């Protein structure tokens, strides 16, 4: 009843996982089943099949519960500032609400982490320099974000039995469709520098509700249940878990279409 | 309402931890309350008191699920045994039963992680590297392992919100003690090779059980709180978690005279 790394690499070449590919997880390891070496099968599993050829990708955000102390105009009071923890791409954790696989494959020797906090990815294997350089940070979910890298590079997104609602990618969706209402959020970011803590103001279409008023919240799930019944991504078991496997080129035109076409002109 | 890094180290300094320390913690990080950057808020006030020149140090152990497939002997079946992950110091992880902060600590930049898996200890500080380095494969509860270094330190231990059973350092006692039927736990280990899986029978006292037959499984509290009532130790709360401050070589003597008392004869 244990679950391998070679079971679930045959698990995921039979879903649809490719050699080469850039794969982006986002998993509910508890419904994988048991498992022989933990949460890190499952990244191991992901290598085996893309290869070196192919990188593997998961949204690690930030742990930073300094958020509850800023104003109404993003800003850390000065009486907190200076005990705020700062960001560090190779030390601030991945935030705890993505899963233990993000953070099992941030703290895998070898993985890069993006510069943008709020937004950082994670990514182990061939192109991991290039998905993590240069990540903007003002509106790190658009166009030069290591999302848009993954549609630029053809990748596939995996729901390893997470909530479809969970799709990092949509998010870019979300900061390209042309429609109105945008919610935005604007907050104080401290970075670690070699010469002390930096503080910057970052500003970005809102990420924690959807986009615009007159959504669900995870409205995310019924675009890629819809984007399934249109006859496009592939569903199947990985382990014990029923999972989604999706085109992030093709997931995100679709999202950019599915908002357009119930918002805005 | 945030529990933070300078708030901590004034909660250590209170309870008796002293710049230069050597501290192993073992934590319930729950009980600590809510923390700022959460559970590195704690390693980050520990090395605040101790200093550049002390060490951060907790109980890594491994984990290792394969040995729910071992025959009677501890031996690996064959046509698993290619498939069991080998032990990597720097990749595998610190067991899920030791809580957040063992794995918090070994994956912090710095940190060490000693060759012994079900044994292995993290340090980070001054130290690291001699509390680390050439831990002994066999008996690595006992001479010349990171738990007998603590000791040769002059070290200290911290249980912050822990159950006090859950004091590793007592094993390194039940090591010492001259007291018969101590019952042996022998096991097959994979250690991670460039030309793949190396397997190593482990020899060690058996740390999941007490030492020797007649004793109750917590019964390492008992010997704490007879060290405490003693007069030797702190108490006080860290954060929210009460806590107890011990000194490692102290609680050592008093574990090893406190089973040739009941077991053993002169
Ligand atoms: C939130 C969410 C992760 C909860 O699902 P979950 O399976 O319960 O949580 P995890 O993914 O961390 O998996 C938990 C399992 O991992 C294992 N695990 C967790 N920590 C472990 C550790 N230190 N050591 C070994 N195994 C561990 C355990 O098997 C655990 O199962 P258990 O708690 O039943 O014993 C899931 O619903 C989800 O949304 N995933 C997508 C996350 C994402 O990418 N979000 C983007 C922003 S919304
Ligand atoms: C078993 C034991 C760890 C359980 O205590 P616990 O506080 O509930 O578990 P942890 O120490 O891992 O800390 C849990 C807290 O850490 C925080 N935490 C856990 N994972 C986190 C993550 N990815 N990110 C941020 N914070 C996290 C949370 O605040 C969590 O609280 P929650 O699960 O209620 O939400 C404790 O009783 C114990 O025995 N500690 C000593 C273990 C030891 O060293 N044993 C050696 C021989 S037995
Ligand atoms: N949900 C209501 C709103 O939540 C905000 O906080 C939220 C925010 O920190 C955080 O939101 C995070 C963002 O950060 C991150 N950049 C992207 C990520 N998908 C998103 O996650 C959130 O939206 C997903 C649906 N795609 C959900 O699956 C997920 O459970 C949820 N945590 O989770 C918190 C609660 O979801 C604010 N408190 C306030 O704007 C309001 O209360
Ligand atoms: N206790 C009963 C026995 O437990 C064994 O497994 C145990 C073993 O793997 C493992 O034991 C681990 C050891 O590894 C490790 N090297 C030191 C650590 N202190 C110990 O931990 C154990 O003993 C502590 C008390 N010091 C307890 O606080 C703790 O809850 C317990 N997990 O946890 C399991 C439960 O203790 C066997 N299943 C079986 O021989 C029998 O059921």
């Amino acid at each position: 009843s244990f679950a391998t790394r070679t079971s679930l690499a045959a698990d995921l070449a039979a879903l649809g996982l490719a050699w080469g590919d850039a794969i982006m997880v986002h998993a509910a390891v508890s419904r994988v089943g048991r498992l022989l070496d933990g949460p890190d099968t499952i990244i191991a599993a992901l290598r085996d099949t893309v290869g070196p050829g192919g990188t593997v990708l998961a949204y690690a955000d930030w742990e930073a519960r300094y958020e509850d102390l800023v104003d109404d105009a993003g800003r850390v009071p000065p009486e907190w500032r200076e005990h705020v923890p700062p960001f560090d791409p190779q030390r601030s954790r991945a935030i705890r609400d993505n899963g233990v696989l993000p953070e099992f494959l941030r703290t895998t020797p070898g993985t890069l982490r993006s510069g943008n906090p709020g937004a950082s990815l994670v990514a182990l294997g061939a192109k991991a320099e290039w998905f993590t350089a240069d990540h903007p940070l003002d509106y790190g979910y658009g166009e030069g974000s290591p999302l848009a890298k993954l549609v630029e590079a053809g990748g596939k997104v995996l729901m390893l039995g997470a909530p479809l609602d969970t799709l990092t990618l949509l998010h870019h969706a979300e900061h390209l469709a042309d429609i109105p209402g945008k919610r935005i959020k604007r907050i104080e970011v401290p970075f670690a520098t070699p010469t002390g803590t930096q503080w910057r103001m970052i500003e970005e279409f809102d990420t924690g509700d959807p986009i615009v008023a007159g959504l669900a919240e995870d409205y995310f799930a019924g675009i890629v249940t819809e984007f399934l019944a249109s006859g496009q991504g592939r569903q199947g078991l990985i382990g014990a878990a029923p999972s989604v496997l999706v085109d992030a080129a093709a997931i995100t035109a679709f999202g950019v279409t599915w908002l357009e076409k119930r918002f805005g002109t």
